[PDB]
């Protein structure tokens, strides 16, 4: 979006526009810049003989605060690192030989800035970036500890821009960087700790996750290099371990929304035989086109909190989601709910809905309309054993139960959800204020207010509209919500602001253009008022109203030029533009909305799931327990999947 | 679609969550599959030293039940060949070794399932499964029988996925897994009986027509693989033997839909000497581009039930029929017809059926209306000798023609053509009602309950709208039949549901609120009952109602908001996506609107072939009497084709 | 460049850099440090931005004839050098001329229908 600001910046070519401490900095800082050879040990030279003419005990400190700058931490040798020259296989040796013969030696090498923006880079970190492994082979030697954290401002940006992120240690920098060789010399040298967490709490795995890219793209860099850690680790330590915020590299996956990562961690299956526990799919037959598997589930299912299964569906700013589902314990875990409770539970609002409409229509259009009995016609109002009576009392105790579970989903909803068609926002505002009008209706007719009619006629009105909502259990009728609602938000509501102003506009002049008539007690012109001059408008922008043209009002041919001004203005011309800025509109529907339909038949099945006792949950409990190794119980789900298509293709090739 | 289940799987490797019997069982049918070869040789050895401890006599019959499997039927050498080592090859020999010294060998190679669900699945159909030629040319010299037939409840499905179908013989599976080079070991291998039948009683051939892709893609090892078993044969042996369900292998072709299969075995011609028989194509001269056939129809033309002319048009779940229809013997057939018997009888259709409705229309219009004299005006009610009575005896017997013929078309109808619109199903209908109320109309006025007249207005009515079918003969008008029937049937009926919805729901929010104006004896308002409430609104929506909102009813504020509420919801917004969405459909139409069109015209022309006797249909009887070889009298259509595009092409690439 | 409407060769001159001893001077973007992905530099804006006139920036906007005009106004001194004049002044000045002239209608109109 916009770019950051930082104030000091890493290192400077470009001169901005005592003295023999200030002689003798900038020479080293600039000579080591361009690599002159011979200036380096003129200076180091009369530099320890300068730290002679001091007080011992002292000597180091001073020393080094020479070889520093001021305001930042850096010393000569990042300088030497960043500015690459043929000539710093020289000064690297000689400022490696300067630091021997005193005990400045582990002082230098573990140099940090102790500047508030770049804090704790090292130079172990500055010549892995510049692809400068052969120095790094050196420092290693030099004894340059490879657990180096560099917490700082730039390292640790709040947003995904206006900064670097990589996970602050120098393993994670080699393997972020598309550096392979790098990273086995560094894990094979043994004083590398893997398992260790930075200021957000990631190890080394969460941060591959966070540096990839959610398109199947070309080249897939981030993708090998999680997959060459993980063997030589061999373990489960690196898998489970969870951050701060409580999420595994698995259900970050899904938190980020990268699809390309998460397809690799479910799909991965290694048949060697010390590494046969770290596969999550187990194939025990296959005969031509059948294979069965037998996938891992241990957190995917709903069985915890925070499951990966919950984290797709409840959340956006996931961008895409899906070509998530569609993934094969994901797929599954989905369609074998949908024939075992949540297709019934389904049905069963359906017929409870739109008996509560009925009973509530019939109540109202046949009540007793006269002065002389006018009763409330629900909740009963007297005692005269009336017939059918099951109906009245079950239209209250529906109207709460609508009223308070609503009225709690409309709480605990974050603000994430308020913002997309996506999401089910809209329909838990519209059953909410259809359970209040019509306890309000009761409300209001007993304190005798007499307004009572208009909020029942309301709550007969938006009781069949809310009909719309169940349409989303076929596939035929559930691309007509979607569609209708992907023309409202985005271009009606650009419609009805500008036909305001024509409307708004023409309503003054026409109305400037007449003396009042009811003066004239002949009512001869249905211009009169504002609120009147309005109203003949929109009867002219259907086809309703008569063009009555001969007026007797004053300049009647103005009044005849503004009237054939405004048809043209918003009958040919804008109302047939919103034609054909819906037909962009209502194509670029029809392509994804078999998308955007399972998605929210997807919301409504892990709802009904939430809506169950634990005992009954736990009856339709997927899943058996396994035995796959030596000392193992983990959790399978067998799938005796098909794949012609597939099939043909691989074996085609193989005899050619 | 969905998954099968099967209760035990083929082969397992995950363990689930008397003793020496079961101490020495598993630990054979553990070795054998890792394959330690030092341990296959200290069971068996201790083996057969066990079993002398028991009766003589019993024991093979011992020795086998260690062998075996209880539950299941599967025994060692088969857990070998599946679980595919480097070690095969030495425990295949030892396995081999030990059955030589008892007599348990000719048990112990052709040894095969006895559970129900994967029975009859011998040592042989494995080897070649895995890729592995070599073990099974040790197998054929071990004498495995090659006549295997493994019926079974996975190796028969029901459907097209659930399992896998080949044809229960280890022929049929070498060649329909692109495997060339154990066919010729098989088929020079004498033992081997080509021709013999399964449980479906499909041969070699059918088969392969089963496990065909219908679209032309980019390899079709199905094709070239049918092809080297029919020429080592050189007999119409493989051709003309029949299964059980009547088809032979180019009926079963256009049964099953694949449109590439078929296109070959049309068109192959076979030049050599002694293989001069098989072709169904001859070709006798050519000259530059000109070149004249003689094609075969010898099970082509409808001389015979279950034609492939017959099976193509009068049966659906063919996804692609129009791919089929252009094949050469094919639309030649049905263009021959054309022009011989078939666009005459559709000239007399439309001759007497147009005349049956000017002779029902002028009866009825100009009928005595008076009650002094209220005849009916058909079947002459009266002895008067009046004009033009060849008339009215010509409408009563011919409506008899049409009820009694539709309604025998009625029952002759499968369940499959009820669900398309390529089906004629939907005409039949609307016929068939058009005869039923012209004869009623007669029969309810003879029995006077005096309704006669409104059953003889809608057979005036139907009668003018079934001469949109006759439109089908011109290929200009028989696109606008069909993009009407593609435009109803899918998006018209999900308007008229949703609009439902918004006329229904109003109707009564606007009924509500008025006070009965049939009281005050004016009938101010239009929306007295909900029947009128509702026919009010559906003036509102086309542009015919008046916008009369001075009104005399309760709170004319909210009966002026739910009005314009209406316009907006259902004159601008659904009725505005209507016409955007059958923009998608028309141009879906227009593009394949003339293939729908030659099917429904290849639908009359058989039909009126069979409306014909059998001296007339022999008259027209295409083709002659040939000899293209010694001792041969086949059936021939001589087609002189030209082929300028082709030819061109031919001749320009053969210098270059 | 900006006048004839050649928007290759334009590009090409904004964004030069040579980066050799004797040819330093030639360059007129300069790159002063640079880390993995994140890269800073200084544009030269010499004879870009308005200061003067016949301006590189002025010649794009208010002449025609000009055939492509928004491929060129996406180049990286181009680009910026709008977007941080949005974000300083412009946006508060376009501010005040919808608020002056919508209270100068609603004071036509008052003035004349309830006259
Ligand atoms: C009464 C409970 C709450 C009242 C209520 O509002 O009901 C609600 C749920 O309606 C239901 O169908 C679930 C209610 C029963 C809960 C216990 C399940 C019993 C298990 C049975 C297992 C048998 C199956 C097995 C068959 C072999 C209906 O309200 P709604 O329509 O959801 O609200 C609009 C939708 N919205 C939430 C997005 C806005
Ligand atoms: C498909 C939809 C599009 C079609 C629209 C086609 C365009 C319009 C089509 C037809 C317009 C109607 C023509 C009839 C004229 C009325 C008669 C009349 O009064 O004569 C008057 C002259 O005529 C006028 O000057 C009338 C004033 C406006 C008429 C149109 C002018 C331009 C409209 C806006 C231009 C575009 C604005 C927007 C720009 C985009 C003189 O009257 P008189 O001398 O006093 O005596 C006559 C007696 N009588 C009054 C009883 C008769
Ligand atoms: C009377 C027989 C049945 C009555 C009848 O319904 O007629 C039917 C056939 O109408 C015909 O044209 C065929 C009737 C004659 C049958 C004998 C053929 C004579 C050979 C003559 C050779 C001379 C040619 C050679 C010239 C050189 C008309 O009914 P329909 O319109 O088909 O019904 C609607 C269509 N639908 C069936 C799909 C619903
Ligand atoms: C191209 C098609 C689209 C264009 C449509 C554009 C939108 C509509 C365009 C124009 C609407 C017409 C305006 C004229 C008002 C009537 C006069 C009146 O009664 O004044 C009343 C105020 O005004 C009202 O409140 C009237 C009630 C509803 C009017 C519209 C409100 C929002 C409609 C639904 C919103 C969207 C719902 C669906 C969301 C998608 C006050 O009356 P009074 O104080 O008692 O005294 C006046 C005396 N008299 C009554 C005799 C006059
Ligand atoms: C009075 C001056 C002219 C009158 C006038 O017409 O105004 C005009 C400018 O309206 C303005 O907003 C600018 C007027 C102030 C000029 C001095 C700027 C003060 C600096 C403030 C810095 C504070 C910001 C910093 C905040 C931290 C409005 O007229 P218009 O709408 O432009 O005319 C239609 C458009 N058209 C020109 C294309 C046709
Ligand atoms: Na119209």
């Amino acid at each position: 979006t916009s770019p950051p600001i930082f104030s000091k910046p890493m290192d400077s070519n470009i001169r901005q526009c005592r003295q023999k401490k200030k002689r003798l900095k900038k020479r080293i800082f600039a000579a080591v810049s361009e690599g002159c050879v011979e200036e380096l040990r003129e200076l180091l030279q009369d530099l320890q003989d300068l730290c002679r003419r001091r007080r011992g005990l002292d000597v180091p400190d001073f020393l080094m605060h020479k070889l520093t700058a001021s305001d930042t931490g850096k010393t000569c040798l990042m300088k030497a690192l960043l500015n690459i020259n043929p000539n710093t296989k020289e000064i690297v040796r000689i400022l490696l030989a300067f630091a021997e013969e005193n005990d400045i030696l582990d002082r230098f090498i573990n140099a940090e800035y102790t500047e508030e923006a770049y804090e704790g880079q090292t130079a172990l970190n500055i010549a892995i970036e510049r692809r400068q492994g052969d120095i790094t082979a050196v420092l290693i030697a030099a004894g340059a500890d490879v657990n180096a954290h560099a917490k700082g401002v730039f390292f640790n940006p709040k947003y995904q821009h206006e900064g670097f992120y990589f996970g602050e240690t120098p393993l994670a920098l080699a393997a972020c960087t598309n550096q392979p060789e790098i990273v086995q010399l560094l894990m094979e040298n043994e004083q590398t700790d893997i398992t260790s967490q930075d200021s957000r709490g990631n190890n080394i795995l969460h941060a591959l996750v966070t540096v990839a890219e959610d398109f199947k793209t070309q080249n897939d860099f981030v993708k090998r290099m999680y997959d060459m850690i993980l063997l030589r680790s061999g373990n489960w330590e690196l898998e489970t371990m969870r951050n701060n915020d409580g999420l595994t590299p698995l259900q970050l996956a899904a938190k980020m929304g990268k699809a390309e990562i998460l397809k690799y961690i479910l799909s991965r299956e290694i048949k060697e035989k010390p590494l046969r526990s770290l596969s999550r799919k187990f194939t025990d037959w296959a005969y031509g086109p059948v294979s069965s598997s037998l996938y891992d589930l241990t957190n995917v299912d709903t069985t915890t909190d925070n499951s990966v299964l919950e984290i797709i569906v409840y959340n956006t700013n996931i961008d895409n989601r899906h070509e998530m589902l569609t993934l094969e314990p994901l797929h599954t875990l989905l369609h074998t709910k949908w024939k075992k409770f949540a297709k019934y539970m389904f049905f069963l609002s359906f017929c409870f809905y739109f008996f509560y409409n009925i009973t509530l229509t019939l109540v109202s259009y046949y009540r007793p309309r006269e002065d002389e009995d006018l009763p409330h016609p629900l909740a009963l109002t007297h005692k005269m054993s009336w017939l059918q009576l099951l109906g009245r009392m079950f239209v209250l105790i529906w109207a709460t139960c609508i009223s308070v579970k609503e009225g709690i989903a409309i709480f605990l909803l974050r603000p994430s959800d308020l913002q997309s068609i996506l999401s089910d926002a809209w329909f838990h505002f519209v059953f909410f204020v259809q359970a209040v009008l019509v306890i309000l209706s009761v409300f209001l007719y007993l304190f005798a207010y007499k307004e009572y009619l208009a909020c029942l006629v309301l709550a007969m009105a938006l009781g069949w509209a809310n009909m719309l909502y169940y349409t989303r259990g076929f596939q035929s009728m559930g691309m007509y919500s979607v569609m209708i609602q992907k023309v409202i938000l985005h271009d009606v509501l650009k419609f009805l602001f500008v036909y305001i102003l024509f409307l708004l506009g023409f309503g003054v002049a026409l109305a400037s253009l007449i003396e009042k008539c009811s003066k004239d007690k002949k009512d001869c012109s249905s211009y009169g008022s504002f609120s009147d001059a309005v109203l003949e408008l929109f009867k002219l922008t259907i086809g309703l109203g008569d063009l009555n043209i001969q007026q007797n009002s004053t300049y009647p041919i103005l009044f005849l030029f503004l009237l054939i001004t405004y048809v043209i203005l918003t009958f040919v011309l804008l109302l047939n533009m919103l034609i054909a800025l819906m037909g962009e509109t209502v194509e670029n529907v029809s392509k994804e909305s078999e998308r955007i339909w399972r998605l929210q038949r997807a919301r409504t099945i892990l709802e009904f799931e939430k809506m169950l006792p634990e005992w009954l949950r736990s009856r339709f409990r997927m899943g058996e327990l396994c035995k796959v190794a030596d000392e193992d119980f983990r959790l399978c789900l067998r799938i005796n999947e098909v794949k012609w298509t597939e099939w043909k293709t691989h074996v085609s090739f193989l005899n050619e």
